[PDB]
C-alpha cells in the first residue's frame, strides 16, 4: 500500500500486531522497563489505526523503520540509562537501524526470572489476563532479542492455554509446571537457533544462507523440482532476513504468506504437509519448519551423469555458476537424509573448487575425473567424533558428559570466560541426550547440526568481549568448518595458569535452596576455574576435589550447621 503500516495492521491483524510491535521494541531496548514500551506500543496502535482508516493521513507513508526508529529515539533520557547507545538516534536510515543491531545484547545482565507460585500467577493471570501475556513476551525478548519474532507468538499462545487449562484443575502444579518447564526448554532452543540463521546472514551474507536453505529445504523436500525448492529458498531468505533486520511486521506477514503457498502445494512439494495445513495460522507455519523428511523418489540417477560424465560441465558451470552449483547440492542433499546440512555445503564447496580450478585445463573432463572421491574423507570424519563422543556419553549420563566436555573444552580455549564456558559445555551435553539415541541414519544430521548451532552461541557470546584469538579464529573462518576447526583444536600449551583465589571456592547456605539444576552449574563453574589454574591436571586428579566438592555440599547441605560446615571447610 501507500502507507506501510497500514498494510502490515491489515494482514496481521490488531492482536499480532500489538504483540509484535512489543517484541520489536524489547529485543532494541531491553533495559527500558516494561512500562515504558507499553506506552511506547500502544501511541504506534493508535497511530495505525489512524492510517488504516486513510491512508493519506499525516506521517502514514513514512517507512516502518523510520517510524519505529523515531519512537525509540523518543524515550527520555536513553543515553543516561543504555551509555553511548543513543549516539546512533543522531543518524538516518538505514544507517540508524544498523546500530540499533549493532548494540543488540545477547547477554543482557538481567536477573534470572523468580517465578512466583502457581495460585500467585494463576491470580494474575485471573486480574489482568490481558497484561499477564504481554510480560511474558516483554520478559522473553529482552534475553532473546534475536528471537524468531512469529514464533514467539506461537509460545506466546501455548503460554495462555496452559494457564487457561491449569488455572482450573484441582492440582494447579502438576497440570502447570510441566508446561512451562517445557516452554523454557523449547524456548530458549527456539533462541539459539534462531540466533544461527541470523549469525548466518549477517556475518556471512545472504549466499550462504541461500545454500543452507538449499539443502535442508532439499533433504526435507525431496520430491519438489529445484525451480520449486528455489521458490521455497527464496522466499524462506526473505523471511528470517527481514525478521534478523528488525522487519518483524513484514517476516510474519510473509511467513503466513510462505505457509499458505506451501499448503496450497503440497502435491508439488511434500507429502507430509497434509495433517498440519489443518492446524490454525500460528501453528501451521510452526510445524512446516519441523516436518519430517518427505521419502525420497525412488529409481534417481546417479549425479556422476549429470556432473561428472558430460560435456556441458564447464560450459553451464561457466553460464551460471551459482545456479549450477544450486542444482548439485539440490540433487545432493534430496538423496542423503543421512548427511548433516553442514558436511553437504562443504561437499558443495569442494565441488566447486574443483571446477574452478579443472575447468581451465584444456581436457576438464580428465581433471576433475575423481572429484567425487574427494568426498569420501570429508564423510567419515564428523561419523568418527560422532560414534566416538556417543560412546563416552552413553558410558557416563548427561552431567558427566558436561563434565567431560567441559574439561575439554575449556583445556581448548581457557581464556572464554568461565561463565560462557559453562553454558557452551553444557549444551554441548544436551546433543547427546538428543540425538545419541538416533541409529546412524539419523545421528549424523542432527549431532551435527546441533553442534553448529551450540558452538555459534559460544561464537556470538565471545564476539562482544573477545579474549581468545583461537576462538576468534575458528568462529569468522568459514561457518561450515566451524565444528571441524574446534574439534582439532588442542590443549592450548601457550595460556598461562590463573592465579589463586579462595573467595572463588567459598560457599555458604544459599547453595542449599537452589534447585538442583542450579547447584551443578554452581558446581561446574567452580570446575572451570579449577581447570583454569591447573591446566595440566590430570583427569583423575579433577576427580578427586570434583568427587570431595559434591560429597562436601552435600554433607553441609544436610547438615545443622548452616555456616559453618561451609566455613570450617574453607581450608
Ligand atoms: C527439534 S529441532 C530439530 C531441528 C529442526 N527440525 C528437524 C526435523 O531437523 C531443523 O529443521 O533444524
Ligand atoms: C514457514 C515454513 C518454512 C519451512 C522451512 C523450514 C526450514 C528449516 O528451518 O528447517
Ligand atoms: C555427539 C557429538 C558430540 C560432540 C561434542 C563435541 C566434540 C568435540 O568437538 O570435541
Amino acid at each position: 500500500h501507500k502507507s506501510e503500516v497500514a498494510h502490515r495492521f491489515k494482514d496481521l491483524g490488531e492482536e499480532n500486531f500489538k504483540a509484535l510491535v512489543l517484541i520489536a521494541f524489547a529485543q532494541y531496548l531491553q533495559q527500558c522497563p516494561f512500562e515504558d514500551h507499553v506506552k511506547l506500543v500502544n501511541e504506534v496502535t493508535e497511530f495505525a489505526k489512524t492510517c488504516v482508516a486513510d491512508e493519506s493521513a499525516e506521517n502514514c507513508d513514512k517507512s516502518l523503520h523510520t517510524l519505529f526508529g523515531d519512537k525509540l529515539c523518543t524515550v527520555a533520557t536513553l543515553r543516561e540509562t543504555y551509555g553511548e547507545m543513543a549516539d546512533c538516534c543522531a543518524k538516518q536510515e538505514p544507517e540508524r537501524n544498523e546500530c540499533f543491531l549493532q548494540h543488540k545484547d545477547d547477554n543482557p545482565n538481567l536477573p534470572r526470572l523468580v517465578r512466583p507460585e502457581v495460585d500467585v500467577m494463576c491470580t494474575a493471570f485471573h486480574d489482568n489476563e490481558e497484561t499477564f501475556l504481554k510480560k511474558y513476551l516483554y520478559e522473553i525478548a529482552r534475553r532473546h532479542p534475536y528471537f524468531y519474532a512469529p514464533e514467539l507468538l506461537f509460545f506466546a499462545k501455548r503460554y495462555k492455554a496452559a494457564f487457561t487449562e491449569c488455572c482450573q484443575a484441582a492440582d494447579k502444579a502438576a497440570c502447570l509446571l510441566p508446561k512451562l518447564d517445557e516452554l523454557r526448554d523449547e524456548g530458549k532452543a527456539s533462541s539459539a537457533k534462531q540466533r544461527l540463521k541470523c549469525a548466518s546472514l549477517q556475518k556471512f551474507g545472504e549466499r550462504a544462507f541461500k545454500a543452507w536453505a538449499v539443502a535442508r529445504l532439499s533433504q526435507r523436500f525431496p520430491k519438489a523440482e529445484f525451480a520449486e525448492v528455489s521458490k521455497l529458498v527464496t522466499d524462506l531468505t526473505k523471511v528470517h532476513t527481514e525478521c534478523c533486520h528488525g522487519d518483524l511486521l513484514e517476516c510474519a506477514d510473509d511467513r503466513a504468506d510462505l505457509a499458505k503457498y506451501i499448503c496450497e502445494n503440497q502435491d508439488s512439494i511434500s507429502s507430509k504437509l497434509k495433517e498440519c495445513c489443518e492446524k490454525p495460522l500460528l501453528e501451521k507455519s510452526h510445524c512446516i519448519a519441523e516436518v519430517e523428511n518427505d521419502e525420497m523418489p525412488a529409481d534417481l540417477p546417479s549425479l556422476a551423469a549429470d556432473f561428472v560424465e558430460s560435456k556441458d560441465v564447464c560450459k553451464n558451470y561457466a553460464e551460471a555458476k551459482d545456479v549450477f552449483l544450486g542444482m548439485f547440492l539440490y540433487e545432493y542433499a534430496r538423496r542423503h537424509p543421512d548427511y548433516s546440512v553442514v558436511l553437504l555445503l562443504r561437499l558443495a564447496k569442494t565441488y566447486e573448487t574443483t571446477l574452478e580450478k579443472c575447468c581451465a585445463a584444456a581436457d576438464p573432463h580428465e581433471c576433475y575425473a575423481k572429484v567425487f572421491d574427494e568426498f569420501k574423507p570429508l564423510v567419515e570424519e564428523p561419523q568418527n567424533l560422532i560414534k566416538q563422543n556417543c560412546e563416552l556419553f552413553e558410558q557416563l549420563g548427561e552431567y558427566k558428559f558436561q563434565n567431560a566436555l567441559l574439561v575439554r573444552y575449556t583445556k581448548k580455549v581457557p581464556q572464554v570466560s568461565t561463565p560462557t564456558l559453562v553454558e557452551v559445555s553444557r549444551n554441548l551435553g544436551k546433543v547427546g541426550s538428543k540425538c545419541c539415541k538416533h541409529p546412524e541414519a539419523k545421528r549424523m544430521p542432527c549431532a551435527e547440526d546441533y553442534l553448529s548451532v551450540v558452538l555459534n552461541q559460544l561464537c556470538v557470546l565471545h564476539e562482544k568481549t573477545p579474549v581468545s584469538d583461537r576462538v576468534t579464529k575458528c568462529c569468522t573462518e568459514s561457518l561450515v568448518n566451524r565444528r571441524p576447526c574446534f574439534s582439532a583444536l588442542e590443549v592450548d600449551e601457550t595460556y598461562v595458569p590463573k592465579e589463586f583465589n579462595a573467595e572463588t571456592f567459598t560457599f555458604h547456605a544459599d547453595i542449599c535452596t537452589l534447585s538442583e539444576k542450579e547447584r551443578q552449574i554452581k558446581k561446574q563453574t567452580a570446575l572451570v576455574e579449577l581447570v583454569k589454574h591447573k591446566p595440566k591436571a590430570t583427569k583423575e586428579q579433577l576427580k578427586a576435589v570434583m568427587d570431595d566438592f559434591a560429597a562436601f555440599v552435600e554433607k553441609c547441605c544436610k547438615a545443622d550447621d548452616k555456616e559453618t560446615c561451609f566455613a570450617e571447610e574453607g581450608k
